[PDB]
DNA sequence: GTAATTAC
DNA sequence: GTAATTAC
């Protein structure tokens, strides 16, 4: 499952896998990935987010 | 400006 | 401390 996205003027694909945190901010799916080394930051709609990536948030809402 | 959270 | 993301 890819992502795919714009940030700071770059379209970028990133799959779920590579995928470190996710969250909420108000109606927007922000997360953070591996990119070898660096963490990239990416943010998407919640209606344009594939349901891995919701499924993800969820769990995450959940953790203890 | 704030929201959540980050890289920078 | 700010810029970035979608949305208000």
């Amino acid at each position: 499952v890819k992502v795919k996205f714009k940030y700071k003027g770059e379209e970028k694909e990133v799959d779920t896998s590579k995928i470190k945190k996710v969250w909420r901010v108000g109606k927007a799916v922000s997360f953070t990935y591996d990119d070898n080394g660096k963490t990239g930051r990416g943010a998407v709609s919640e209606k344009d987010a594939p349901k891995e990536l919701l499924d993800m948030l969820a769990r995450a809402e959940r953790e203890k």
